[PDB]
DNA sequence: GCCCTTTTGCAA
DNA sequence: TTGCAAAAGGGC
C-alpha cells in the first residue's frame, strides 16, 4: 500500500524511460527486497505504467566510506547488528534501475513506453497484487507467473488462459534448446483448445511419431491417451502406411475400445481408380521440383478428363500404370478396340501389350515417369486420402466440428516430404476458393520448422505469410531462431521461447523483436526445464515470465 | 568455521552478481589466501550459494598513501614488521571478486544464478571443506579437483564419476589442442562405462585406427587390452577390409585367445547375392548427394523385388552387373531364354552379352554400379548393413550391450558414402522403433570436423533429433571454431584442455556462457591431462579436473 | 548448382 | 535426313 523505495533519478536511455530507486536501512531490515525481471507499477502524474527491475547495485549515500567502516568493524570483531546499529544504519542502502515499458489504455489496449519524463519529486514505485498482475494477464490455464527459482517470486494463481483468438488466425513461434519443453508446451496448448473449444481443428504433421502415442519416459504422453484421460471421442484422423503396426499398439495402451477415441486411415490409394491423381502427381512433382513439366505431361494434365470417354485412350493410360509396375487387383479386364484383356495376367498382359492417339501413346511409352507412384499404390483402396483429408478439414459437413488429422511422416520413407508439399498446396487453394463463403479455422502445427519456411518460393512460406487471411494458423518449433528467415521471424505475432545457450540466436530475437533485449541475460545463464517467456500481439505487447504445466498434471486436474 | 573476509560491495554484471570481498591484515597475517577459480561459499539471508573467486587487485583502505608509506620505509631502513607494526596495518590489505554461480538445492536440483542480490552488510563468505565438494560433484572416478599446479589446490579425494545419465541421449563435445590428453579422456570414459554399465551400446568410427590396438608410446592402449586386461568377454565386433592384417596383429598382441574378445567382420559383400542391394545403394547415393534420382534408378528400386521372379529380367541385372566390372564366384549360371550361360567364363560371358525394359535399361547404363567395385568381393554372403544394424538395434542384443567399432580407412574413399549410408538406415530404424525398444548406444567419432556437415544433413538429424531415441553423441575435433554453432549450441557435456588460439576461447564463450570464467586460465596455462568439465543440467558451472591415465585406471580396476 | 552435350526415338 | 522432344551424365 506504500511505495517500496525512493526515486532519486530519471532519464530516457534509448528509446526507454529508466529511473533509479533506493532502498533505504529499515526497509532493507524490514526484508523488503525487489528481483530483477521483476514487474512493478510506476505512479507518475496521475497515470500509472508498468515497470520492469533492470540492475542493481549497491552504492554508498551520503558522505560514508562503507570499506573503511565494514573493514574496522571486521579488524575488531564487533557484530554490526547488535553492537553498531548506527554504523549498520549509515551502509545498509541499495540501488535498483526500473525501465517504464508502457501502460494500459481504454479497452485494455496498451500504449508503449512515453514521451514524458517523469520528475523525481513526484514518481512512486509500487509493489503490484496480483489482481493487478491478472488484469495484465487477461486483458483453462497454461502457465502461471513465476520469476526465476527464487522462493516467492511465484504466483500459481496468476495464468495465462487458452483463448482460440490467441492461435487460430495467428502465427506462433517455440524456440528452445532440446529438452527444455517445446513438445510438452505444443501438446498443452492443443489439449486445452480441443476440450474447450471443439470446433477448432488440427492438421499435426508429426516427423517424429510421438503425438499419437508416446509412453517411454523421455517426452510427454500422446494426444490420444489425453483424448482419453479427459473422454474427448471421436474426433481423432490418424493417416499411416502402418495400419496394422498402429492399430496393434493402440490396443494396448487405450484398451478394447479405442475405436472409439481414434480411426486409424490408410495412406495408400488405387491408382487404376484414380488416374487423373497419378497424373496430376506426376505433373505436379516437377512443378514442386526445379521447373518445366514436359509437354507430354501438360497434354495429360489438361486432357486426360476429355480422353475417359474413349476407350482406346484410356487403354494407353492403364498400359503406363501396368508397365510402371503398379499391380491391378485380380480380374481387372481392359477393353481395347474389340477386345477384353486381364492384365493381372501375364499371358493376357503379353497379349494386349503386342496388340498395342491423341496423346495417350506417348504417356504409354514413357511409363517410368511414373515408377514413384509405387510408394502410394495398394490394390483395392479407392480411398483417395487427399480428398478425405480435404474434407476432414474444410468440409462442409463442419461450420464447427473438430478434427484432430495426424499425419505418421516417417511411414511414408522418401515421399514424405513431396506428399506433405503436395497436400498443403490442396488445402491453401481450398481455402483461398471458399474464401467469403466459411473460413478455414484450423491450425498447423509444426516441428523443425526450419526445413519447411526456407525457400521463399515455398508454400509453407506462403501460408506463413497469407493464412491469417483466410483464417488458418501455424504454431511452428525449431530450437534456434537463428535457423528461420527474419521477414518470417519479424511478423510472427506470438512468441514462446525457452532456454537459449547461444548469444547469436539472443541477438536475433531482440533484431526481431525490441522488446525481448531486456530477457536475453537471463536466457543465457539460466537453463532451467519448462521456464518459458511469452510474447502475445496486440493486447501483451510485453515479456513475461511463465512457468509452464507437465501434461500429466493438466490431465489429471482437468478431471474436476 | 569463520568467514574468510568482509564483503564490501554487490552488483550485477552483465549476466551474473558479483560481490567484492576485503582480506584485512590479521588475515593476511595469518596466512589466509584465495585461489584464482577457486569455489566458496556463500551464505545470504539463511541461503549458501556457490561462488567462483574470479579476480584480485590492490587497493587503498581508508584516507592512506601505501606508495608514500612504502617508499619512506625503504628509504629510511625501516622494516615495517618488526619496527613499525602500526604503519604496517594500514596498508596490509587485499581485494578479490567472488561471482554467484547457483544455489544447491537439497533433494533436488541445481539452481543457475540468483535474482536476489545481497545486501554488503549481511553476506558472509566461507571457505569449501572436502565433504561440501564432494557433495556438490556428486550431484569408477574420472578425475579429481584441482586448481592450477599450485600447492593447496590439490584434493585427491574429491571426485566426479561415470554414470550413464551423463553420456546416453546427450552431446560430449570434446576440446583441446594436439597431444593434451582428448583420447585419453574419451578411451577412460568409455572403458568405465562399458565395465560398470554393460547395457549402454557404442558405435565408433575409428578414423584413425586407435581405439582397438595400440602398441606405440605416442597415446594409451586400445579398448581391446583394456577388455582382456579387465575381464570383458565377447562385446566387441570389428568391422574391417584388412581382416586377414587385423587377425595377425590381434593374435600377436592378445595371445592365442584373441578370439573371445574380439570378433572380427569384414566389409565386403556378393552383389551377385544382393542385387537389390546393389540397386538400393545405387539409388541412395543420389540422395545423399543432394541429387534427385533418375527415373530408370526409381524403376528398378521399387520393382526389382517383383523382377526377381523373372529370370528374363534378373539375367539382364546380373548382366548389368558383370558390365560394371564385378567379379562372378567360380560357376556362377545365368538362364537367359532357355538356355544356360557361364558368366565366370569369358567365352559363354560374351556368348550372352551377345545373345541379348527396365532391367534393359539397367543393363545399358551399367556403368553406375562401377563404384560398387568398393564394397564387392565374389563368395562372402553376409549383408554387414543388416549385420550392424542388428547389433545396434536387434530385438535379443537389447541388454547385453555391443561395442561396433569401425576401420574406416581400408575403405579408402568410399568411407564417406558408406558412413552417411549407415548413419541414415540407424537412424530410420531407430525412429521405426519408437515405443517397443530405445536404441540407447553412444556415437563416438573423433575429428568431427569432418563429419559435422554434410548434403541432407544426416549428423545434423542425429545431433538435433537423437535424445528421444536415446542416442549419444561424443565428438572430439580439437577446435571450437571447427564446429558449426548449430551443433555447438545443442550440446550438453563440455571437456575442454588448452587452447591457444583467441578465437577458440571466444567461440566456445559465445556458445556456453559459463566458460567466460576460465577463458584466461586456457589461454595461458598449457597443461596436458587438466580438462575443465561442465554438465547440464546437474552441474552447470565449470569444474576444473585432473584426468586419470587409462594405464592408471586399469590398474585400480583390477581389483 | 547450373548450364552443355549425348543417345534415343518419333516424325515428315 | 533432319528437326524436335525428353531423360541423363558431365563439365563449370
Ligand atoms: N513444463 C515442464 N515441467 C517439467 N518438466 C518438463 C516440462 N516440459 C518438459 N519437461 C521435461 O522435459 C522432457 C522433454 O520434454 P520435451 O517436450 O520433449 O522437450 P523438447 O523441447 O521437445 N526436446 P526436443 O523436442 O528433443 O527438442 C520431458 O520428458 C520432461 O521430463
Ligand atoms: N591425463 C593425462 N595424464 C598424463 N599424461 C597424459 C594424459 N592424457 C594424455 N597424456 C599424455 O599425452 C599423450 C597424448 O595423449 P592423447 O590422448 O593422444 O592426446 P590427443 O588429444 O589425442 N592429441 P591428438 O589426438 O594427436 O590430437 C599421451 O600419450 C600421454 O603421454
Amino acid at each position: 500500500e506504500s511505495p517500496i523505495g525512493v526515486v532519486v533519478s530519471s532519464r530516457r536511455n534509448g528509446p526507454w524511460a529508466e529511473l533509479t530507486l533506493v532502498l533505504t536501512p529499515q526497509e532493507l531490515d524490514q526484508g523488503k527486497r525487489l528481483l530483477l525481471g521483476e514487474l512493478v507499477r510506476v505512479s507518475s502524474g496521475g497515470k500509472d505504467y508498468v515497470g520492469m527491475v533492470l540492475d542493481g547495485y549497491y552504492e554508498p549515500v551520503g558522505r560514508s566510506d562503507p570499506t573503511y567502516t565494514l573493514a574496522l568493524a571486521h579488524i575488531n570483531q564487533v557484530d554490526l547488528e547488535k553492537e553498531d546499529p548506527w554504523a549498520r544504519k549509515e551502509v545498509n542502502f541499495y540501488h535498483h534501475r526500473i525501465v517504464l515499458l508502457g501502460r494500459v489504455v481504454q479497452g485494455g489496449l496498451f500504449a508503449p513506453s512515453t514521451r514524458l519524463l517523469p520528475p523525481v519529486v513526484e514518481a512512486r514505485v509500487y509493489r503490484m497484487t496480483e489482481e493487478e498482475l491478472q488484469r495484465l494477464l487477461a486483458a483453462y490455464a497454461f502457465g502461471h507467473l513465476a520469476y526465476g527459482l527464487e522462493e516467492g517470486g511465484e504466483y500459481p494463481e496468476v495464468v495465462k488462459e487458452v483463448d482460440p483468438a490467441l492461435f487460430v488466425g495467428r502465427r506462433t513461434a517455440n524456440f528452445g534448446k532440446t529438452g527444455f519443453g517445446k513438445s510438452n508446451e505444443n501438446k498443452v496448448i492443443l489439449t486445452l483448445l480441443a476440450h474447450a473449444f471443439p470446433r477448432v481443428g488440427m492438421l499435426i504433421l508429426d516427423q517424429n511419431a510421438e503425438y499419437l502415442l508416446q509412453t517411454e519416459a523421455t517426452t510427454s504422453p500422446g494426444l490420444a491417451q489425453a483424448f482419453k484421460a479427459l473422454g474427448i471421442r471421436g474426433r481423432i484422423r490418424f493417416y499411416t502406411a502402418r495400419e496394422e503396426a498402429w492399430a496393434r499398439r493402440l490396443k494396448e495402451h487405450l484398451g478394447t475400445e479405442w475405436r472409439e477415441y481414434v480411426e486409424v486411415l490408410p495412406l495408400k490409394v488405387d491408382f487404376y481408380h484414380f488416374p487423373e491423381l497419378a497424373v496430376a502427381l506426376a505433373y505436379q512433382r516437377r512443378r514442386l521440383q526445379g521447373a518445366e513439366p514436359p509437354q507430354y505431361l501438360e497434354n495429360a494434365f489438361y486432357n486426360l478428363e476429355d480422353w475417359k470417354h474413349i476407350p482406346d485412350r484410356m487403354a494407353y493410360v492403364y498400359g503406363a500404370l501396368r508397365k510402371a509396375g503398379l499391380t491391378p487387383r485380380k480380374g481387372l479386364k481392359i477393353k481395347y478396340k474389340n477386345e477384353n484383356y486381364d492384365i493381372s495376367e501375364e499371358k493376357s498382359w503379353g497379349n494386349l501389350q503386342e496388340a498395342m492417339k491423341g496423346g495417350a501413346r506417348e504417356l504409354y511409352s514413357r511409363a517410368k515417369v511414373f515408377s514413384f507412384l509405387r510408394a502410394f499404390h495398394a490394390p483395392g483402396k479407392e480411398a483417395n486420402f487427399l480428398e478425405t483429408i480435404k474434407e476432414d478439414l474444410l468440409g462442409e459437413k463442419t461450420e464447427g466440428e473438430g478434427k484432430v488429422v495426424i499425419l505418421d511422416l516417417p511411414s511414408l520413407g522418401e515421399a514424405a516430404d513431396f506428399f506433405t508439399l503436395r497436400l498443403m498446396d490442396l488445402l491453401f487453394d481450398r481455402a483461398v476458393e471458399l474464401y467469403g463463403k466459411r473460413q478455414a479455422n484450423f491450425l498447423v502445427v509444426l516441428e523443425e520448422a526450419h526445413n519447411f519456411l526456407e525457400d521463399k518460393a515455398g508454400i509453407f512460406y506462403r501460408v506463413a505469410k497469407e493464412g491469417r487471411k483466410y483464417g488458418i494458423g501455424m504454431l511452428y518449433s525449431t530450437q534456434s531462431p537463428a535457423s528461420i528467415p527474419m521477414e518470417i521471424l519479424s511478423q510472427t505475432e506470438n512468441f514462446l521461447v525457452k532456454h537459449l545457450s547461444s548469444e547469436e540466436d539472443v541477438k536475433v530475437l531482440k533484431r526481431a523483436k525490441a522488446p525481448f533485449a531486456f530477457v536475453a541475460d537471463f536466457l543465457l545463464s539460466e537453463p532451467i526445464i519448462g521456464y518459458s517467456y511469452v510474447y502475445f500481439e496486440p493486447y501483451q505487447p510485453f515479456v513475461v515470465p511463465l512457468r509452464v504445466k507437465l501434461l500429466e498434471h493438466v490431465l489429471k486436474s482437468l478431471d474436476s
